[PDB]
């Protein structure tokens, strides 16, 4: 599995709000959090299709780049 640190924003960015559960798989597409920045909003969705395998960060609570926010566990293979 691999875990999906923040992505490459230039400042920090705070979470508004999760719309996932441990356990859910999710897909490539659907959308995962919502952060926030400066001057304007972001989204993550899943950047890999698995099953949430742990958390490592609470909905309302803000981190800086380099912070972990999920950890995927797509399995071996799939298909």
């Amino acid at each position: 599995s691999e875990i999906i640190r923040v992505p490459d924003i230039g400042g920090d960015g705070e979470v508004i709000e999760l719309l996932v559960k441990t356990g859910d798989l999710i897909e490539v597409e659907q959308g995962l959090v919502v952060l926030e920045s400066a001057k304007a909003s972001m989204e993550v969705p899943s950047p890999k299709a698995g099953v949430v395998k742990s958390v490592s960060v609470k909905l309302g609570d803000k981190l800086k780049e380099g912070d972990a926010i999920i950890e995927l566990e797509p399995a071996a293979g799939a298909r």
